């Protein structure tokens, strides 16, 4: 039975890539602007 | 009537190999696998 487990649990994951990051939360799509208007 | 009976057994036994084993039961035409399958 010893082969048959390992077997298993190796024929249960393949594909899986693990890929330890997920995503960053921080976005910057465009810098903070700072400027005024007047009339 | 010794000899004659002596004749006889002997006549009726001749070619008969005695061969004590029979057949054994374990056949092994191929070792078991032990193998898996995925897509």
């Amino acid at each position: 039975a010893r082969e048959a487990i390992a077997q298993m649990k190796a024929a249960a994951l393949a594909g899986i890539n693990s890929r330890l990051f997920g995503l960053d939360g921080n976005i910057s799509t465009n810098s903070e602007n700072t400027e005024r208007h007047t009339a």
